[PDB]
């Protein structure tokens, strides 16, 4: 009966802004650093997988 | 009487792992890309400021 799911949806919503800016910065990285850009985008995906895990806990 | 603060503390805790890996990747970036590394770390700080805002809402 509480707002835990709305709270989590709000966290996902708000975090999308800086996480998207991190992805955009990686798209300007040097070619030599392509694997650093890949690592950073894997970690953005893991941030989203963590949020999904908390939402799933509340389903 | 609910677990919203513990839920948020858990989100902060879990997100620290991939956000820390993003910081570590930026420390290997090329010198020419220093401002991209700065932008990415500003966005990690904004992720943490967003979580702090949600915890503050629950204080």
């Amino acid at each position: 009966a509480d707002d835990r799911t709305l709270l989590m949806a709000g966290v996902s919503h708000d975090l999308r802004t800086p996480l998207t800016r991190i992805r955009l910065a990686t798209e300007m990285m040097s070619e030599q650093d392509g694997y650093l850009a890949e690592s950073i985008n894997k970690d953005i995906e893991e941030c989203n997988a963590i949020i999904e895990q908390f939402i799933d806990y509340l389903r």
